[PDB]
């Protein structure tokens, strides 16, 4: 959105260190860890005196905030509660950080130091937490605003150091710029699927791409329309696009950071810039909720912005398939047949499976680049939800060691993704009397059938799929918008692809 | 419809006045009242002699029709039973001259002349009770047949003469005009509701307008196109209307019967020609019915008519918002964020919550007009028929004199509305987190909820809110059709405004 | 598709005729009949020998087939159950000689030679029996694969003799003759109802006529676009049209077999190329079968196939009124008011009702031919499917002897139809307050009142009305797709007509 | 639940008080009020000090809380904002007191002592503000933990400060008592509305109707059961109870606080202890939310609770009809008629109209009493939701007078209605073919004619009906469960009366 914050990890004495806030963690009910008892031994016991009164239990997340504390140069002190578990999980971790953060954000101090190297989280060392902490303040400060009259009041907080011993700090350091780099493409993927579909439709992704490219030097970018589509056949494409008045966009984005003699990684991006399900024409309720239908394209942006900002020595690749979903009188009809790309008929018997039909086409395309893996990320189905609920997305694919390497991706980013079975079972399913494929398979199993009709063009290369329709977005209340989400796992898999 | 019935107040004795037709009330277990006593005293005694035989209870509107009595000048004597109260209410009134009417539609006689001056009203003077009896026999004679291919054989009646004591003759001559001039604004807005939508369409209603002022030279009128409501900045409008071939229209009525100096009176009138709820469609069962979505605007219509007649001493502004609601591969999607004419940015979560959109940027445009008053007319809410259901109007606002003077006149007019609270407390409902206003707020005080969106646009003048959803139209039946409603009280209103 | 079995008729002893596969019946205890008994002779009593063993039951339809026997020149004998009872009803006969077929479809048999003329069917001669077997033959071997990249195997199966005594073999070849040319036009049929609506518009039905003008030289053929439909005042037709990207055609077929003084036999047809609903939009889920809903004009060109192969003495004229019903900016409304040719107004209530909005357009232009019967086929009503299922089309009419024909053409064809009144009093649930006929009577008898609704443009003349949205298709399974049917019914009228 | 808290009024010196947590108010850029100051003052500066680093930017509910400041008695000092506004209104009076009494209960203090005299708010003195403030306090303490294993923690806040100048004291103290005694009440309200239907059944509640009379002698209850309600005739009552295995009550209620030669006021409460709508079922979802259905009767054990605890000089009758809706195979079916206690028949169309059903006949019961006013109490209709929401109770009666006096109350309270009419047009939805009066009215106008159903038992007195459908729980989140309104508007009417 616009970012700024500052963060820095330096080994000195918190007692001594000048800020405006000093952020020390407290357990259940005091227990005082090494690093805040150093500061109450510094200000001759007042910390523990104030502990003892008893208004802080200690609980995750709760807090107790203190002004000038004699002894300190920090103008403020906040106390953070910890738990009672010796080590925190992930959920834990991240609650206590997001609490210290809102209070932060509510203060005038111009920067807070944080004094948490005491904390011991669930099988993580110093740089797996600082990746955890760093991601989930910088993705915190997130803000999108741009229709709103009356904007937020900008944030005093603009710096946040992050206390590390010596022997810890590189490991830190490292996990902190990894993780601004990936809240860096969240943001980014947040601000393309909030925008509205009047704006954000596929013409204006193409020129965000090319903007991209602007600021990086290293990125290049192609963007075909119709006719070049056409030129193509990708008939299913073309098929989704046609009743819409705005045109279909398909986006290559080349970033070349290994040899020339190393395989490409592509990323495939479902941009419905918003769906109506067309002629199949969806309900009303929550209807505005389908501009999050892009975030699978919106995500491989965000990953595109993480790794250039690492400059990582890979090959990346992003296809980015893009139109939007409307009814009209030249729309297409249920029981149409059209002719892929690769050749295959499909019969598209339900106009809102129109994902897949946009996806199959640019895994065709995607053969070109001889890839060692092709991931997709799609909204795809509903049925995922069902699934799988809205914290873990659905992942299959025809290669294990390619799932195998995403799901340990996802669980170092705690973005965790969940394999479902392409069993060939499912594929007849799929059967049509009148095509080489029909585009839906009916009301079992609707994430495996939509994975088992994509399957069917990836065939030429190891291949994932995420379906990210229960991740990718916040349905209500006050937090209703765009999560960024896959891009941590996205990131943390290109990450380690390239040591 | 032309109508062309000629209504006459006059002071002579009934039994020697010559008439096709001579109406007398009979009461229910009581003596014949002065006027009846006087005629069965001239015949003879024999309508008492045929009333004892008990044919006719003289329950209300219950009739007994007789030939020629002795010694009478009219050719037929018709007997209507008027209860056995002392006094009538409103709807009895109604009901018994409605019995009349329809006897009288049946015969071939040029005219018929009405007896019932003794008849009492609640709360009615002569006045009062001419307005009521007036209007009924006026708009009871309301014909549409203009694609029928069998017309009705045209009525024999052309003449009504209401007799009355000199006493009270001017009262009552009064209230036959203004009376008159309400039934014929009426017929105006019934014709343009019961029009079908493919003839009735926002260019349809300039041209009509136009027609208005070729009638009466005391009206201007200026119709503004698509063009000059982007000149405007009015993108709600734009943005329900951008999904139809029709094009969309502002008509602007100006009368000025008032110095230059008498601050304006502004009607603002929602004109749906047809409402399918866009890309957030409708069901099919019953959607004929949203052909009655622009009576808003034809009660704008319908009470310039009235007031062009009357030729009041006020100084009146008409702004009809006129657009076509269609689903199309360039219609509004759920999500999208306009600009409104305000600057306040609007998230149209519902494609079929529209009205407010062209009534929002038209109420930021009556602000130039410097109002004294500006009421808005629309069929807005279907929950205003749970809460109030068809008979009575659904009226909110933020100036409490202005709503207790809309609730009076439709208490004299028997046309009446109903207030609803427009608490601070509802305005919630209306939160976006990606824009200033949602344009819904869910399931929950609809009505309320609309009136609350209206309202932040009409912060700069006294404003009312009369949603006709349930009183503009009758859904089935013989008498399914446009009802003219709620010409009758806003017509009132402006007579007491001109006073 | 491009059929090419041939049907021969021959008088020649089973035991010595030289085939690929001689079949023959085997009753369920009881003896073999006359030819299979004397192939069992000829044999030494091998057939007799193996059925003693037990494995066939004789179960109408049940199989045994056996490689070579001694003496026959016959490589195969195939044994075919036919149950206990001594005639068969017409299903029996159909599943007996289906089973037949698929065994052979899977041998590599060149021919198969057919002795069966010993089986009984209840009421069905010599000719009557083989107009059954040979169109149950032969349209059994119907293939549609025109969208799959894997065809299907070409059959080895190439000729199909029938044995009849010499007494029979001329009723047995007219039957035969005629079913064949039945079941080429019951090919064509399905063809086109087959066909994606994607590449089956009305533009496509248009190319269809004239090249079956191309191959048959006595058939004159005409196709009327929308400016000539506007020119005709064919106001409803092109009310159903105007949603759509597609535009409209009639389509007039011209046949000329009899003297110039006869007057002519007329089928309209119903060729919706694609029903979405319109404005009034169907739900989701089975909408790809609304590609069938051009089954109506589909039958009259397969009728007219039949006819043309059989060069039949009859005067024929087909009209196919095509139209493609969509959503857009500007579809028709549910309200809107036209003006049919006829004169009379029509209110659009539902603009899912579309078949009859174009048949009566098309009814009126009947007139010209001064015709001696008018009948029109439709898919016309899901009522009809409440009404009398999937295997009986429903029948309605305005002259008893015509509706008498009709049925019975039905029975001997066994392709049966069934009556339903159009009894008066049902006429008044079209009745509209705002035009003379409402496009629809409520959810009562909604197949009876369509027809009253197209019995109001058929009163010049004779008129039958077939509803065939039960029996034109196959909703799911293996078997989904068009059926060809009321081809064999119309047909079988038409000869009648012919003698 | 237990409650206890104890509030003072003292009109010492803020700055020498003794106390755990002393409350004050800050405005938004405006100066510190009178208190504020003078405590300020007393730390030489320490508070103005600690606003001018900005953490406290001074809107509504927005706290700093600082520890021991010097020169002060008070353990703690809590800053509020109070907005820039020099008037709150009621709501962010509510929130500001909210979010005092959330800081103060996860503090260890065992007192507060607060400051807030400076504070106005619009349109009320120091008694009005007393009774709203206290009553936000003492109803926040509610809890209800019952059925939880894991219990909340103790407070330790016990004790609550009013501080108020001496002039004002008397009528803080008066506000106080008064809004203790409603808090009470509601918590049994509340505690009665959130048991769940298998425990509180209606023997249950006339069980606690027994102990509320053990526990206060001007108390005198009577239960009567099933039998009794027979011989007495109230078969519409019987019918609604007929379904279920348990048996329904009539509980009485009376207290005689005044002459005996005073009319008494009657409270009448609908008590469905489970809706589950009967053989008129309702759908699944949310159903949970029906053991609510007998808040209405929950509410006149609320405002009896809250009369004895003040012992108002006023005679007061309660009667709460009891009864649980459940579908068997004994169950009221649709369609049954029924002779009420009245005389009056009514056919029973829908069996989830029920409540309107033991209502009516508790009515009848109410004129042995010859009351002075008769307050129905309902959770009645959704159509009330749909209308008027979740945060205004829908008011009707038969008399002007009486509604008045309930919206005043409802105002003072901040626990408002709305009146709807009872307009004799829409009693003629209740006709019905078959009985006096159908028990529904169709989809329009519901809560209104569910009024006009209950209007035609109540002629004999002066009634008003309070329908409480939206405003008697909320439905999710945290703080699902009953709310206790209207027991603040109906005490504060009996208040008033009792003057
Ligand atoms: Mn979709
Ligand atoms: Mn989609
Ligand atoms: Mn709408
Ligand atoms: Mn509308
Ligand atoms: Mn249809
Ligand atoms: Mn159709
Ligand atoms: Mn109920
Ligand atoms: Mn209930
Ligand atoms: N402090
Ligand atoms: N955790
Ligand atoms: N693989
Ligand atoms: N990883
Ligand atoms: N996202
Ligand atoms: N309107
Ligand atoms: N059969
Ligand atoms: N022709
Ligand atoms: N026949
Ligand atoms: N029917
Ligand atoms: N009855
Ligand atoms: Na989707």
């Amino acid at each position: 959105f616009q970012g700024g914050m500052e963060f820095l990890v330096k080994s000195v004495r918190p007692e001594t260190l000048k800020t405006a806030t000093l952020v020390l963690a407290v357990g259940e009910g005091r227990k005082l860890g090494a690093s805040a008892k150093a500061v109450d031994d510094a200000t001759g016991g007042a910390i523990s005196a104030v502990l003892k009164r008893g208004d802080l239990a200690g609980k995750v997340g709760q807090t107790l905030l203190l002004q000038s504390l004699p002894n300190l140069k920090a103008e403020r002190v906040l106390l953070v509660g910890a738990g009672k578990e010796r080590e925190l999980g992930d959920r834990q971790y991240r609650k206590l950080a997001s609490a210290v953060l809102s209070t932060l954000k509510g203060l005038a101090g111009a920067d807070a130091a944080l004094a948490l190297g005491d904390l011991a989280v669930k099988g993580r060392g110093a740089h797996a937490k600082a990746r955890l902490l760093v991601e989930t303040l910088a993705d915190g400060l997130y803000v999108f605003d741009r229709y709103k009259s009356q904007k937020a009041e900008p944030l005093k907080l603009k710096k946040l150091t992050l206390l590390a011993d010596k022997a810890d700090s590189a490991a830190v350091e490292q996990g902190s710029k990894e993780a601004q780099a990936i809240a860096n493409g969240m943001a980014l993927t947040r601000d393309l699927g909030n925008l509205p579909p009047n704006v954000c439709h596929p013409t204006f992704l193409g020129e965000q791409a090319k903007g991209l490219a602007k600021e990086f030097k290293s990125l290049k970018v192609e963007v075909l329309d119709e006719k070049k589509l056409r030129e193509l056949g990708m008939g299913s494409f073309l098929a989704v696009a046609q009743g819409s008045d705005q045109p279909p966009r398909l986006i290559i984005l080349q970033y070349n950071g290994a040899k020339k003699d190393q395989a490409p990684h592509v990323l495939v991006g479902k941009g419905i810039t918003f769906d109506t399900g067309g002629i199949s024409l969806k309900p009303g309720l929550g209807m505005d909720e389908m501009k999050f239908d892009m975030c699978g394209a919106a995500s491989v942006f965000g990953t595109f912005r993480a790794v250039l900002e690492l400059q990582l020595p890979i090959n990346l690749v992003g296809l980015l398939a893009c139109a939007e979903n409307m009814p009209s009188g030249g729309a297409t009809r249920p029981g149409d047949i059209v002719t892929t790309m690769s050749g295959q008929t499909v019969e598209i018997l339900n106009t809102d499976a129109e994902g897949r039909l946009v996806l199959c086409d640019a895994l065709t395309y995607a053969e070109r680049f001889k890839p060692q893996s092709v991931i997709d990320i799609a909204t795809l189905t509903g049925a995922c939800i069902v699934a799988l609920g809205s914290n873990t997305s659905g992942l299959m694919g025809n290669n294990e060691a390619l799932v195998r390497q995403l799901l340990k991706a996802g669980e170092f980013a705690d973005d965790r993704a969940w394999q479902l079975p392409l069993f060939d079972e499912y594929q007849e399913q799929l059967d049509s009397p009148f095509a080489d494929i029909a585009n839906i398979g009916g009301p079992k199993a609707g994430t495996i059938t939509a994975g088992c009709f994509l399957s069917r063009f990836a065939k030429k290369y190891h291949w994932a799929h995420l379906d990210i329709a229960g991740t990718a977005w916040i349905s209500g209340g006050k937090d209703k918008g765009a999560t960024g989400r896959p891009v941590p796992l996205l990131t943390q898999y290109l990450l380690e692809r390239a040591k």
